[PDB]
């Protein structure tokens, strides 16, 4: 087919044989219809292939008209009714030098090309349409590349940097390549507001990438061919150059600041994370020039280095942060894309499955903008079983809730039944059951530590502050195994508890806690900066300096700490724990199997000694831990039996185990010390139970599999 | 002001001409910016009052010589 823009003419140029009603299409004809005016806006007068190639139009614009209403006079119905072949050809014979200036459809220039014979003044005095000698020439000059469609916008290779590497989006919008958007149509707006704003039209889009911030221009370009942009920004649209950069290669895209200054703001620029440094500067001198609307973007990265210096470029540009969107986000985009990649991958989920997904997605996320992760976990979730459908066994296309969220995001970490069993509440009804197979006895503990973080839990946490804990007792009586059973139970992960000293760490690890810079600042910080979830252990806290105390209770108060950068992060997330060993003593008290609170006054009283109350009163509960009954010693005989089975019986060997009280009272009595606790019989197992079979594994009389106690 | 219509009026556009407050505050306002000028707003001139009432004449139904500011 012709093209459109040809066309345009050509129809025009059948009506324009209609106004003055011609008897037939003849060569000059067009010659007329080819301009409206002289106006390059009709570039065959000047921008032509041929006033540049050969002819100039200028005067040449003369004659047209002069033949077409020297034609015969016709009547309406002949008039546009011949092709005329002579001319009918040209529509033909503008397929010609889609040839040799290699184009595919028959564009302006072609029908223009077609025409080189006798349109024209052909005489003894020529001024006429060379055949070769203009277009070739510059058809070059005119793009370089023409042919694209019958459809688009006129056909004179205005800017070669918009046509090559500016991509508009607002086509493949109304191509409805893009999946639209939503959420942000406040950002959308607000940007697009800003974009509306006269005086800063540049946002400056901040945020850590992959949160959509293009996702954001996504449904603005739709909204440009949706049509709610405002009048300042109806006639623009959107390009967005992604830089291939690929003598200077990038003053290609400083050329382009005319090819859109062409179009003269016709358009929009948006630039996502690149904003550097260029040559030398990117962009302004066109912007600079008072013009250029443009999306601007960054993470605060860019934001923090070049726009820092000048923040008058920045003078275009409201610096607008995205957050890390809500759950209906990635649900209503799930439940827009859930079908979506779906029939991407050809299959069907369970929306129960989608929004749940978000649920843990957004729970456990440790890194990434969710609905990426989501729609990752989601594509993996979808693929991978799709993958296991499309391969053999696969029965279900549709996908469940459970292991779409759990098997698949088990491959973040693991623990599914885990992840699977809890409703985050859960937990606490369940905990001081759970938290009773972990921590024998010390059912205080139990209550008061679990009730306190129950608190922490139920929702009824601080938007920022822990709960907070100052224990005493054996340090091996499960205090820590407590922490890591909170570790464990609450957050699913040991990694969560911590080893932060006190003691050791005291005075100017203050500094080594975290330094304003003068690589973590220190250690507490990539501990928590990248893990928000964690569980604190406070080393023997009254023996560190005071000197952290303040920024300790500044941990206790308001559950953030200024980072070395200053940061202020978020440790609500996690129970603040502080330790003290000093009842030792005061299991003097436990010794005659006192109610603690005897001395836990005199342990508050010893407390209180050393610290701001404010220090003191962050604690929800202080643990006296309990004396250790038989069963408190002889129930950590199972702890041991089962990192005993842990290995043998099941990461490697399979090998079965018993004991007899016979061998455990020739352990735990001799396993137990007094102030460390069995901690002593852990590492005593060690050979004399263990090696007693690495002794009988390769001596082996008795084999793998069984089991013999002594 | 002067420039453009002293363009067309005297040729192509035949143009009498009104001014809100609103442009003459605008321009003056909006359209100049104290960094980058009225620099862009010699282009917006264009924009918001040449390529609008144009566009707004150019359909002829307000008239030749006719005017019709935001
Ligand atoms: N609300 C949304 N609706 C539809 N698709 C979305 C949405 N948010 C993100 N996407 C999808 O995310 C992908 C691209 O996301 P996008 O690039 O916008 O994130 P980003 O934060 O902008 O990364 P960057 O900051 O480097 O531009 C596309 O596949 C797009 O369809
Ligand atoms: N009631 C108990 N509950 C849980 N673990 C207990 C109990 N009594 C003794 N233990 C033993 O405590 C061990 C770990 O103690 P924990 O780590 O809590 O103290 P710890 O502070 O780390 O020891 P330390 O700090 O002195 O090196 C476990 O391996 C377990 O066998």
């Amino acid at each position: 087919q012709f093209t459109e823009r040809a066309l345009t003419i050509l129809t025009l140029a059948q009506k324009l044989a209609s106004d003055h009603q011609h008897p037939q299409l003849q060569p000059i004809h067009i010659l007329a219809a080819f301009i409206e005016t002289p106006e390059d806006g009709s570039v065959p007068y000047l921008q032509n292939l041929i006033e540049k190639g050969r002819y100039d139009y200028d005067l040449f614009k003369k004659v047209v008209n002069r033949n077409l209403v020297r034609i015969p006079q016709q009547q309406p119905a002949p008039a546009e009714i011949t092709p005329s072949y002579a001319l009918g050809k040209v529509l033909q014979d503008a397929a010609k030098i889609q040839k040799q200036q290699k184009d595919s459809f028959i564009a302006q220039d072609h029908i223009l090309f077609a025409l080189f014979n006798d349109s024209s003044i052909q005489q003894i005095f020529k001024e006429a349409q060379v055949d070769i000698e203009a277009i070739k020439q510059q058809a070059l000059e005119l793009r370089g590349n023409t042919r694209i469609d019958s459809r688009g916008a006129d056909t004179n290779t205005p800017l070669e940097y918009l046509s090559k590497y500016a991509i508009d989006m607002t086509e493949q919008a109304r191509q409805g390549k893009l999946d639209p958007v939503i959420g942000r149509e406040e950002e959308i707006r607000s940007t697009i507001r800003v974009l509306a704003r006269r005086i800063k039209s540049n946002p400056c889009l901040i945020g850590e990438p992959g949160i959509g911030k293009t996702a954001i221009i996504e449904g603005v370009a739709q909204r440009i061919i949706d049509d709610d942009v405002p009048t300042i920004l109806q006639g623009a649209k959107l390009f967005s150059l992604d830089l291939a950069a690929l003598g200077d290669f990038e003053e290609r895209f400083k050329g382009v600041l005319k090819e859109i200054e062409e179009s003269k703001t016709l358009i929009v620029l948006f630039i996502d994370e690149i904003h550097m440094l260029m040559a030398a500067n990117i962009l302004k001198p066109a912007l600079s020039r008072g013009q250029l609307k443009v999306i601007g973007a960054t993470t605060n990265n860019e934001y923090r280095s070049i726009v820092e210096k000048d923040g008058a470029f920045e003078r275009r540009f409201q610096k607008i942060e995205v957050a890390e969107p809500s759950v209906r986000q990635t649900v209503a985009i799930l439940r827009g894309l859930q079908p979506k990649y779906e029939i991407h991958h050809g299959v069907r989920i369970l929306d129960s499955a989608l929004v749940t997904a978000a649920q843990l997605a957004k729970r456990y996320l440790p890194y990434r903008r969710l609905p990426d992760s989501a729609l990752d976990l989601v594509d993996i979730s979808c693929a991978g079983v799709a993958v296991a459908r499309d391969s053999k066994p696969s029965m279900i296309q549709n996908v469940v809730d459970s292991d779409t969220i759990s098997e698949t995001a088990a491959r973040l970490t693991g623990i599914p039944v885990k992840k699977l069993s809890e409703s985050e509440n859960e937990k606490l009804i369940h905990m001081e059951r759970d938290l009773s197979s972990e921590v024998v006895g010390q059912m205080d503990a139990i209550k008061a530590v679990s009730n306190a973080v129950r608190l922490s839990r139920s929702g009824l946490a601080n938007p920022r502050q822990p709960a907070s804990f100052l224990f005493l007792g054996l340090s091996g009586s499960g205090k820590t195994e407590l922490a890591k059973k909170v570790a464990g139970f609450l957050f699913n992960d040991e990694d969560m508890m911590i080893r932060v000293d006190c003691s050791e760490l005291s005075e100017k690890y203050a500094v080594s806690k975290l330094l304003g810079t003068t690589d973590e600042g220190g250690f507490l910080t990539n501990q928590l900066q990248y893990k928000p979830y964690s569980v604190l252990l406070f080393d023997e806290v009254e023996k560190a300096h005071p000197d952290v105390l303040t920024v300790m209770l500044q941990m206790l108060d308001d559950g953030r700490i200024t980072s070395g950068q200053g940061k202020t992060i978020d440790c609500s997330n996690c129970i603040v724990i502080m330790t003290s060993n000093l009842g030792a003593e005061f299991i003097n008290s436990q010794q005659g199997s006192k109610i603690q609170e005897s001395t836990k006054n005199l342990v508050m009283g010893a407390v209180r000694q050393h610290f701001r109350p404010e220090f003191l009163n962050r604690i929800s509960s202080i643990v006296i831990f309990n004396k250790l009954s038989r069963k408190a010693i002889h129930k950590i005989v199972d702890i041991r039996l089962k990192e005993i089975e842990e290995r043998f019986e099941q990461n490697d060997k399979h090998y079965k185990l018993n004991l007899t009280q016979e061998a455990k009272d020739f352990l735990a009595k001799y396993g137990y010390s007094d102030d460390m606790g069995a901690r002593p019989l852990n590492r005593l197992i060690q050979n004399e139970i263990l090696n007693k079979l690495a002794l009988r594994i390769l001596k082996n009389e008795i084999k793998d599999k069984e089991t013999v106690n002594v």
